[PDB]
């Protein structure tokens, strides 16, 4: 498989150059650690590593150095599925671990390996479902499955057996094409037994990735299939330091493998902070149009969105504190809503927001992002296309993120990168100490080199 | 209950204390965080709190100021069970969560809701553990059977209710206490069914929560329910920053509840690097017996510790990436040793590796810990009393872990931490700036 013998290259290199940088500009510093860092959910601090993606202000999110637009539309256009427009999960996850574009016969490949192995997720893992209460919440049934598929785990074994740590990428890199052929099927299987009365529909060969997870949801559709190509292809990645991908890592970093750290990763996924987001703009989007009996006016919108803002109060998925830009994330799926459903209702809305919602921000003067993030458009996508069920959104999401969070785990135990194991500090000492210490950034901080 | 009313009265106070810390003392600097710390596991990094308990190097671990010979032998002994000596893990729990020694009636107090909850195990649990292959690893397993019972969760469903923020330390303690008492009996079903021919033993509602483990096990020697207890006092808590307290800590700090944040947690305990050390020690023990032809000779282990050092290898059980001196987990372990199983062959071989390893590994001179932790001890102890099943020594070490992950969750909870958010880099970032950016502690970074 191409990916594999290109990986094979490019990895004993990586390998190397990071046992250098590490030797020769490990001491280097890169910012104060504070008292507020270590109460503060370390915001800020440059604790990590991932070379997956990249956040910049200014651009938004890249993949490998490529802008969205550049793999969505421009010069490094990535393939698509026959007489489709949006790029395939598949070709994006040949460019997170290569950091190169793949040929079509690149994607064709993993496709296949997608497909094969879709069809080999074992009986007991539905044992495993359908044991659990049917109204237990989906991101619970969608850990659990998951996890329960650690028994298939080539990286466990052949670390039982004795492998060199040379050889550690190579298992990750089997059980995530195990694992992330898996996921659709898991998610499917959840959906149809809570939501469409316990139908089960099996994987076609003859579809992609994304459009196996429509399709074995029910939704045969080729707007459906582009939508949830480019859903999961923009949520794929986006560095490591949220909760899921930092989880991901951590647990990884014990030597744990991909279905036991991904099912820990969408156990902290499924936290109201971290995995809601998609969710509160669709029932604010939704909230608006029935306060105003039907898309509200340019004039409404505003003054709504002033009391909003001169109560002390946020507007969902606008004014994140990082970019200063809108997000390219956002932007692509603007641009889907435009061409596919723009007469919707609920679409009008956002789309009105996206007008109004920057202006009155800007006129406020708090936020210096006054621009929206990507769950400020992802809601109303899924809403119109009939997947109705808000608990649900998270799997979605989480179906997505294993394209980054695989791409991750496979390049840092490649890297051998070692535990994560910080220092935790007690009160009692911060107390004893806290006068002691120099204020950062300070002329005392200096002082004390 | 004492214990949650106590909590009713410190935690508004550590709250307030908390925050009047972020306010007015979060700017100030504790180190330089570097490129190293990114690349190397944020070692020395101090990015977390915890005040459960913490590790002085030149002293070992202290919960909430106590010494380990301060809380079993010396001068502030927690209560013990009923004609026993070794502490009561529900005990050292009231420690963790309040910063105050218990009395008798709170250890009781506790004791009692663990036992009373543990029959509360759901159905649903015994079928999901019963649908997965008998021979999943039992790590696995047990993380799964944790994950299920996710849809008891107070937290969660309060949380979808609305609840004051203020509320949350309430439903998180609620949690624990079904969670704490739930373990043993998913533990226990694991061990039965796997190795013990699918035969199930029921809570004895009159034990302890520790010997309850060992009961349902099928274990009720007096001197495996004391070892019980140690094992599980031992292992309750070590700082916050292990992959498993922090993986609980991470997975909480997005309002994840204890469910979510302990099975996570689990899995990372799961992990080679972090679980299976006890286990190795046992081993090797063992292959030093079966190649002597029993209890080497001071000279015999001089040598093979040299020669297995001097071959690029590990010896298992010493060393630590914090500890700095003999860890007080593994001096409690041999006073149980010399106590109770004075003449047991493979405990021979572990005392004999303390008196020789720690010199030898002192002139090698490549280990910054030249001596034992606590998995140096464990698996000589456990494998005595007939625990020989080594995959389930992590399962029994995730029981004890529990206390500490249970504790740190309510209190942060309580002190109401945001989401936990660090900043991942890249290497073409470092590759572009490494050069122009200062040395930790230089004089450039004194000018910067
Ligand atoms: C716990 C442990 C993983 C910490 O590793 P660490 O933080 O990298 O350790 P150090 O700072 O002492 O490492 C410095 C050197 O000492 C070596 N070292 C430390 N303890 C050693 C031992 N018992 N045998 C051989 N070499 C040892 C390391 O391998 C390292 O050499 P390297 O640069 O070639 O990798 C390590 O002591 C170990 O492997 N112990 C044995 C297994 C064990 O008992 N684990 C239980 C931990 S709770
Ligand atoms: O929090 C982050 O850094 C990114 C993230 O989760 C998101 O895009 O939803
Ligand atoms: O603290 C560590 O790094 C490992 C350990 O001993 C423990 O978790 O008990």
């Amino acid at each position: 498989m191409k990916l594999k013998e290109r990986l094979a290259e490019l990895i004993p290199q990586w390998r190397a150059e990071v046992a250098e940088i590490r030797k020769k500009y490990g001491n280097r510093k890169t910012m104060d650690c504070t008292i507020g860092h270590a109460y503060g959910g370390m915001r800020g601090l440059k604790a990590l590593v991932c070379d997956t993606s990249e956040v910049f202000p200014d651009e938004g999110v890249k993949f490998r150095g490529y802008t969205i637009p550049e793999l969505r539309e421009g010069p490094h256009k990535l393939p698509t599925a026959e007489g489709g427009f949006e790029p395939l999960p598949e070709g994006l996850w040949y460019l997170l671990l290569t950091g190169e574009l793949p040929t079509e016969e690149d994607v064709k490949e993993i496709s296949a390996e997608f497909t094969k192995r879709m069809q080999n997720v074992p009986q007991y893992v539905f044992d495993v479902l359908r044991a659990m209460p049917v109204d237990t919440h989906p991101m619970t049934m969608f850990a659990a499955g998951i996890l329960a598929m650690q028994r298939e785990s080539v990286f466990a074994k052949r670390y039982e057996e004795g492998m060199r740590r040379e050889e550690h990428w190579e298992a990750m890199l089997e059980d995530s094409l195990n694992m992330l052929a898996a996921l659709p099927v898991i998610a499917a299987y959840i959906y149809r037994r809570k939501y469409k009365g316990d139908t089960h529909i099996a994987p076609d060969p003859n579809l992609d990735w994304s459009a196996n997870l429509a399709h074995m949801m029910g939704f045969d559709d080729f707007e459906v299939y582009e939508l949830f190509r480019l859903y999961m292809f923009l949520h794929s990645d986006h560095e490591g330091g949220n909760v899921s991908a930092h989880t991901n890592l951590l647990v990884n970093s014990a030597y744990s493998d991909i279905y036991r750290s991904f099912s820990a990763a969408m156990n902290g996924l499924a936290g109201p902070l971290h995995g809601l987001a998609n969710q509160e703009v669709l029932r604010w989007i939704q909230m608006l149009y029935k306060k105003f009996g039907g898309v509200p006016t340019k004039e409404q919108l505003e003054r709504f969105a002033w009391d909003t803002l001169n109560s002390g109060q946020v507007i969902p998925g606008y004014g994140h504190a990082v970019l200063r830009v809108t997000d390219p994330r956002y932007v692509a799926q603007r641009d889907f809503a435009l061409k596919h459903l723009p007469d919707d209702e609920l679409f009008k809305i956002v789309s009105l927001c996206y007008e109004v919602i920057p202006e009155v921000l800007k006129k406020h003067g708090k936020a210096k992002n006054p621009w929206p993030n990507v769950d400020a458009h992802s809601g109303v996508l899924l809403w119109h296309y009939g997947i109705r069920e808000y608990d649900f959104y998270t799997v979605l999401f989480g179906v997505s993120r294993a394209l980054g969070c695989t791409a991750q785990a496979i390049l840092v135990r490649g890297y051998m990168l070692p535990i994560e194991r910080p220092k935790s500090i007690t009160t009692r000492w911060v107390k004893e100490v806290a006068e002691s210490l120099p204020v950062a950034g300070s002329k005392l901080a200096a002082a004390l080199e």
